[PDB]
């Protein structure tokens, strides 16, 4: 059975459909990485400037 | 019995000879407080930056 929203697709635009899903939630979650990745760069500035 | 350098000294010489010394080694005194006091100035920097 077809599972997601838009559930009239059939043939090779459900598996168009899946692709598309896959690659923006795969760009979430980079972007959500991202985000791990500047407060990671924040706190090691702040904990080096009190090494100072 | 007269103590300390420049020991001709008498009568009311000596009585300048010992204020002068009192002076200068008060003074001398309030050189190493202000250097104490400046030391304390930077170190209160430097930790309040730390809390920040």
């Amino acid at each position: 059975p077809h599972l997601g929203e838009g559930g009239a697709l059939t043939g090779t635009a459900r598996k168009a459909e899946e692709a598309r899903l896959r690659r923006a939630e795969i760009e979430r979650q980079t972007e959500l990485g991202r985000l791990q990745q500047q407060i990671e760069q924040r706190r090691r500035r702040a904990r080096a400037q009190i090494e100072a």
